[PDB]
RNA sequence: AAA
């Protein structure tokens, strides 16, 4: 078992437990493709091997292969021919991509290559290569591979940058994985943009990095800075370097200050490059939702004619790209949850109940995401299906989970309206008095809350 | 990637 035990001790993309789900392996596929043709870095050793291995996990092992060999051969240039020691992340692919096909001499070859570089470097390991371009391989592929690993992925990043401060690349992939995280937290009470100081050193080590710069503008613009961030959006608009992910953060930027009309237009640019993004098309529906809010609030909420054409546009355009988007990626949660409320918005209660009972059954990496899910639920059972019981039952689910956020506190007050309601129909409900008093000890009004409850009591 |  010499050779399997020696396989373990590689660092490559076998032994980092990225748990590919089989659901979001397409999407993955396609993010990895898009990466391929239009992110601008300095190596693409590791995207190649993170293809590989995603087609080593689809069964297809001499594909696997090319993509390895792809690798070795784009290595040569982006170093000049030189030796590079992002290498041995393939070497350790090879190794065990032989093993798997029964080509075991093949994988003792691997396995010797690599142990020959970690003795020429004085590594102390005899498989395992202690270096920071290994790292950053490391937290690059799990950065790619979903949210469920950004904690991971910042950790390889933080490991470089305790040792190496000014180090560009980890620098870089620190302020991503930062940024992504900060954004699980945007919502939740007294959250803080932990990522802010990170973008900036991020850029100021990566100055041609527009990719960076967006991410730090959309970053300021969060903390209400947004004339800062729209300099940093200029920048990187006037960089070639990988224009169509800086289209799509700066589309958001434009969206999110009120210039709809520009961020479509950038946003139908970038679809051309990537037609498979679900970024993209999640984003082309808020632009036309934003759009149909305009025309709501120019008609006073009463279209006609040519506006009311424009609105339904908007509506079954929102429609599309939220399907296409969760066609493409079907644990994009909260895609489904625009998707429910926009079916709403087209009178279709039966597509958005189907929507919500899926979401209902997610498991999201994010938690706090199914607040919000009992919540709009919530409001859907109240307002659309006049169902105070299935309301009730949603805004206490959403209650139930007890991080403090926006959503929470909306959940408190739509069951407070609801209950009052209740009680001016019926000033004996004991249910609603109940919960009245539930949502009173909530808010921290105990006599109040006592009050509702020993009336609740008395009457029983 | 909603918020
Ligand atoms: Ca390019
Ligand atoms: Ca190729």
């Amino acid at each position: 078992h010499q050779v399997k035990d020696s396989l373990e001790q590689l660092r490559c993309h076998f032994t980092w437990e990225l748990s590919i789900d089989d659901d979001e392996m397409p999407d993955l596929e396609n993010r990895v493709l898009d990466q391929i043709e239009f992110l601008d870095t300095k190596y693409s050793v590791g995207i190649h091997n993170l293809l590989a291995y995603v087609k080593h996990l689809k069964g297809q092992n001499e594909e696997a292969l090319k993509s390895l060999k792809e690798a070795e051969n784009l290595m040569q240039e982006e170093h000049d021919n030189q030796a590079n020691v992002r290498s041995l992340v393939t070497w350790g692919n090879f190794a065990w991509m032989y093993y798997h096909m029964g080509r075991l001499a093949e994988a003792q070859t691997y396995l010797d290559k690599v142990e020959n570089i970690c003795k020429k470097l004085s590594n102390p390991f005899r498989y395992r290569m202690e270096c920071p371009e290994i790292d950053c391989e490391e937290g690059w592929a799990l950065l790619k591979c979903g949210g469920k690993n950004y904690e991971r992925a910042k950790a390889c990043f933080e490991k470089v940058l305790e040792v190496d401060p000014e180090n560009p690349e980890s620098s870089a992939g620190y302020a991503i994985s930062a940024y992504r995280l900060d954004g699980f937290k945007l919502a939740t009470k007294n959250h803080k943009p932990f990522s802010l100081l990170p973008l900036r050193q991020a850029v100021r080590l990566n100055p041609d990095n527009g990719y960076i710069k967006v991410l730090l503008a959309l970053k300021l613009q969060d903390e209400g800075q947004e004339a800062e961030g729209e300099k940093y959006i200029e920048e990187a608009l006037a960089n070639m370097s990988s224009q169509t992910y800086v289209f799509r953060y700066a589309a958001k930027f434009y969206r999110r200050k009120g210039s709809v009309d520009k961020a479509l237009e950038l946003l139908k640019k970038a679809l051309q490059e990537t037609p498979t993004s679900v970024l993209l098309h999640h984003q082309i529906g808020l632009c036309y939702k934003a759009q149909m809010i305009q025309i709501k609030e120019a008609t006073k909420g009463q279209p006609r004619g040519q506006n009311r054409e424009k609105l339904d546009k908007m509506i079954r355009s929102a429609i599309f790209h939220f399907e296409s988007a969760v066609e493409k990626k079907p644990t994009f949660e909260v895609a489904h949850l625009d998707l429910a409320r926009m079916y709403i918005e087209a009178g279709n209660h039966r597509k958005a109940e189907e929507n919500f009972q899926k979401l209902l059954c997610m498991k999201p990496v994010v938690e706090e995401t199914m607040q919000d899910i009992h919540f709009h639920y919530g409001r859907f059972q109240e307002f659309q299906k006049k169902s105070d019981v299935n309301a009730i039952i949603h805004y206490l689910k959403a209650i139930k989970i007890e991080q403090a956020s926006l959503t929470r506190d909306k959940s408190i007050n739509s069951l407070k309206k609801l209950v009052l309601r209740k009680l001016r129909r019926k000033a004996l409900d004991l249910e609603s008095l109940s919960l009245l008093g539930f949502v009173y000890k909530l808010e921290g009004n105990m006599n109040e809350a006592e009050e509702y409850y020993e009336r609740a009591e008395r009457l029983a």
